[PDB]
């Protein structure tokens, strides 16, 4: 059941926003570890004194790494004045950011028809803003509302090339990577409270509840009109004999943030031997496999969908497998990014719902908590 | 002239410190870059609560990458009960140098025979103390002074593996990467006043002056008993028609602070085609090239020691060559590690001055300021 309840017009996920103490090392070591090119920049080099922020885009999918220089660069600017691109930054709020969170996404930005009118009806429906709305060049509108924590929810839009003041990467200084990544399937956040912090971000948005079908977790999923912007949030379940990875998060955190962000891949195989290629050499690790059991009960579950051979392929690769109503899910998870037990990314694929690709195909892939566990238990036999 | 007036025994460059936003990502950048292979750890998974410090090592060269974790974590530790590896480290000052400087380097660590007498013996002859002598596990002794701006100068002694609370590296984790890198050969501090600087340094070390043989800085070396602890000090010159570097440098930092970081390679030809085949996949940039009159040139200079095939090399590479009385330099500089013009590195090649070779053999290039002026003009002509 899909009410297509959206207070405004929501187009699709623009980028994601992390805020970093170093952009550029940041940048490079994601730019190597998951095959995305440097696209554009707005540092020093194009007029910001401000900060410095690099972009790298694989397929549709683009990520921007921000940090502050030294507020003495720019300390005759006022606002009307300001060098900088995003005209939302904040030295104090940058350096408050990370000092607290560490490396993680500061902006979930998704593009919609009037940033203006979003940002008007949201925070008339009960959206707390964070940036009025500004109009970039005459070209450009970005507005920004919390989400939850310190994460605040960008709408972006277009009157007709990333952002004005940003510059296109030297084609010498951009070597074109790519292991498959295409676009954001679903941006994820843990809060202490599932409840109030539904209620608050469906009520200034209309999004609505995106149906499903002991691990530690209470979820649910957000989702536009068309279900291509996916927004779950998980709670903490206590008092369990294994602590919550929720709650590990929280405290590691200092609170509520975004904790993984899930990239579809064209080709979940190439994607992931290019990555595992270089986990030891600047790229990204990932979780531990499942024993050979779950490999070995997936014929079981999915045979229909997955030959023997590409079975096979997964177990070589470690990817989980889950399937709902009416599509199958190919997930796998990183090791947390940074220096905090926090944010992870997850590569996916989805196989099926096809009409296009319908969005959540498959699910999210809570299935694979029990038949992880299951095959744990008897491996151990 | 060498004096030999060391106020205590001095033995070799042991490491450089890094103080970071997040250590993951900045360790991962610089293994990659620059080939440098993780031999170990402290962090969450050591059981250290209030700092993530991670150690990478090319030869004899160790680069430790450190950033704090929540004060929160270990909020009820007292220094009786740390669970830092390093006594030293503070949360409030670590967060106030990356905050002012960004990334840099925070201790620059020599060995030395008796940390405790070092320290003692620095702060009686002018020496600011930093952290007061601390024995680690009854194994190694840690001690820190000022040095220039927020780096300190970094004492460690051992009675008889990196330190106390640091664990090798999981072999799978530890890819053996090596671009040829071996050692530290100087570390380079810019201050607003030379003079003062030096009297400081030399004052509290017994450091003496190393002989050298209208480009924006003034600067000289001090060095200890057989010169293989190279410590160099850069002031600008004003009122130039070009901007003093050093000038640039400390506007970006908000002072004084480490230049750059002279790292000796085995085979700086091998060393430059292994970097710049990374530069554009998550390594390092180096400097523009000079023009081929600089080449042209080098026949003049330098072909009595090298082959016109190892001149052509150069040229391919980029290479700098400068010549001393008693040797020769091939060196060349990277662009700045992070996003401010602030630190940067230098790979270097001495030949010549052997007896082992003998510390600072050939120089340290500041010939090559004239050299690469005088081939950019007739390069135009
Ligand atoms: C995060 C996640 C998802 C997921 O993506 C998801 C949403 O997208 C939306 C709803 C909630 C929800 O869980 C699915 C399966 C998972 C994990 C996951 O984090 N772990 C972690 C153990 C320690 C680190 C990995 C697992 O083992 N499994 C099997
Ligand atoms: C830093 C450096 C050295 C050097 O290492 C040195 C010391 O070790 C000790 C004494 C002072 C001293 O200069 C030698 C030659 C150099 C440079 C250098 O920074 N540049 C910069 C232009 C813009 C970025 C590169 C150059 O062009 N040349 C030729
Ligand atoms: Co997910
Ligand atoms: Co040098």
């Amino acid at each position: 059941k899909n009410p297509k309840s959206d207070k405004f017009k929501v187009k699709r996920f623009h980028h994601i926003e992390f805020w970093c103490g170093d952009a550029t090392n940041v940048a490079r070591r994601f730019s190597w570890g998951l095959g995305m090119r440097f696209s554009a920049k707005s540092d020093l080099s194009t007029g910001n004194m401000v900060h410095a922020s690099y972009l790298l885009t694989s397929g549709d999918l683009r990520f921007l790494f921000t940090a502050p220089y030294s507020p003495s660069l720019s300390a005759g600017e006022i606002k009307p004045t300001t060098t900088a691109s995003i005209p939302s930054f904040d030295h104090g709020s940058c350096r408050s950011f990370f000092s607290s969170h560490g490396l993680g996404v500061r902006a979930v930005a998704i593009e919609v028809e009037d940033a203006e009118s979003a940002f008007s009806i949201s925070v008339a429906n009960g959206a707390i803003p964070s940036s009025p709305p500004i109009v970039l060049n005459e070209a450009v509108t970005i507005a920004e509302v919390k989400l939850y924590g310190d994460v605040v929810l960008r709408y972006v839009s277009y009157k007709a090339e990333f952002l004005p003041g940003f510059e296109r990467v030297e084609d010498a200084s951009s070597f074109p990577l790519d292991y498959g990544i295409r676009r954001l399937d679903h941006a994820v956040g843990n809060v202490p409270e599932l409840g109030p912090a539904l209620t608050y971000v469906a009520g200034f948005t209309g999004f609505h509840q995106f149906a499903e079908f002991e691990s530690g977790l209470n979820s649910a999923v957000l989702a536009s009109n068309d279900e291509m912007v996916l927004l779950p949030i998980n709670e903490p379940v206590h008092g369990t004999k294994r602590k919550s990875q929720i709650q590990t998060y929280l405290e590691h955190n200092e609170g509520a943030g975004l904790q993984h962000l899930a990239l579809m891949s064209e080709d979940i195989f190439r994607t992931l031997r290019e990555m595992r290629k270089r986990s030891s050499i600047g790229g990204f690790d990932f979780m531990p496999s499942p024993p050979p059991t779950y490999y070995q009960n997936l014929k079981k579950r999915v045979g229909d969908v997955l030959s023997d051979d590409q079975i096979k392929e997964c177990e070589e690769l470690g990817i989980l497998v889950d399937r709902d109503d009416q599509g199958t899910l190919l997930q796998i998870f990183t090791k947390p990014l940074g220096d905090r037990p926090t944010i992870f990314i997850e590569i996916i694929q989805r196989v099926g719902c096809m009409m296009y690709q319908s969005g959540g195909c498959g699910g999210f892939g809570k299935g694979n908590f029990s038949e992880l566990f299951k095959s744990i238990e008897e491996y151990e036999k």
